[PDB]
């Protein structure tokens, strides 16, 4: 699976590239997604034919996400595209790798950045080579949060996105911050530039590799709930650690979600 | 005075270091602050000893920023304190000089991603040495803003400053992000990166150095009421244009502040 990984590897890098030049310059964003994951998916299929694959495509053609046994990529060609077309700085590649259901490798790459984060179960998360290590603070009141807004514009929905980062604003937290992506938002909780990330409306593809990498820097996934994190539910919080996940699970409110199980 | 903007881009950076190497490692925000604004005033009453200053320190020795016709530097040390503590990636130094009341140059320096924007009255921004100009943008549904929640937990200013992001939200704009400093979200405009900023609350240290940057950069300034843009109201849209600058100053609703001159 080394291999694998390092293969991986190689292949963000180079829709990264696709990525970083096309924001230097149907539209741009368009052209540039169905290009980076035709690369992206044609070239997993000619080194391991073997491979399942879980994506946008993959659902859009009418497949369930569900994750069997058999070694899945799941796969999100571009993270971050409202950023892309506004050049505002972060979009990320991400590839997370899945074996007996469980993730193995993620590797995230924030292009315009020029960051590559990368982890492996068991042998631990690195920034460009650089160790990652999430934050210690166990101190709700003194924690510094990432989260997003939502693509809806549901009012019921809206309402309730701005109810719970009331809530936790008057906690009080730090403060709150929104860069545009969920990957690089977990990243920055990997490196302890952050102390969690909550988030529900996500899709499996948009955490399955950053999911690793806060884990092997140290930190904890959850549901929102309390209960253990799932990665077809639409919905999580990672944290530096559990005290902080709990936390933050006591006090927001569901926003009911279709599974991408369903 | 080329020479004083050309010494300020110098001091700057020597600042930015300070920082910087404090970001590796009375707390260590409070030192690091200290140092750097003691660095940075000393620094400029001996080479320019006529010279004003409007800062913090100043206005907590009860001096009243009010700006007059001399060389006034309005100096902000370390612009992202929670940022800082965090490790959270943007934190900046600013300085902006004023002459006869209008801002002549303005340095804003991001010393954790290593950019250096500077403006000039009349000769153009520049990102390290490359031209910044702003968006197109003039349709707000494809907008993308960026704002802060405040550094105020009480519960009348936390529910309107979430009021305003709603109605803004739901016009639809395309997304809003919150990068943690006013002075790097400013530059975020100046660059393209971002359609409009604005925010109640901010001080005049805060923004008198974006400020040049983002109309250099062919961008406008104003009051969130449609006025003038005034620099000690605790109050700024800086965006791309009048179009779109007006339309988020129709929508939000004020939060009394007192102003930096009463």
């Amino acid at each position: 699976w080394q291999e694998c990984m390092d293969y991986a590897v190689t292949l963000a890098r180079q829709a990264g590239e696709v990525v970083c030049e096309a924001i230097k310059n149907v539209d741009l964003v368009t052209a540039t997604d169905q290009k980076v994951e035709k690369m992206l998916i044609s070239s997993i299929k000619e080194k391991y034919p073997s491979h399942s694959f879980i994506g946008e495509e993959s659902v859009a053609a009418g497949e369930k996400s569900i994750l069997t046994d058999n070694p899945t990529w799941i796969i999100d060609p571009i993270d971050g595209t409202t950023n892309f077309v506004h050049r505002f700085p972060f979009v990320a590649v991400s590839i997370g790798f899945a074996v007996n259901k469980k993730i193995e490798f993620g590797v995230v790459y924030s292009c315009v950045e020029g960051k590559m984060y990368t982890a492996r179960k068991g042998k631990g998360a690195f920034c460009n080579g650089q160790k990652l290590q999430v934050s210690q603070q166990e101190d709700i009141t003194k924690s510094l949060l990432v989260t997003e807004l939502g693509s809806s514009r549901t009012p019921e929905t809206v309402r309730m996105v701005l109810s719970n980062m009331e809530k936790l604003f008057c906690i009080p937290v730090h403060g709150i911050r929104s860069v545009g992506t969920a990957a690089v938002n977990m990243c920055l909780v990997a490196t302890g530039g952050a102390d969690a990330y909550y988030e529900m409306g996500i899709h499996c593809w948009d955490v399955a590799g950053a999911g690793i990498i806060v884990t092997e820097a140290g930190g904890v996934l959850m549901d929102v709930t309390g209960g253990p994190f799932d990665l077809m539910s639409r919905r999580v919080i990672a944290a530096n650690n559990r005290i902080l996940a709990e936390r933050i699970a006591k006090e927001i409110q569901v926003i009911p979600l279709q599974r991408d199980d369903e």
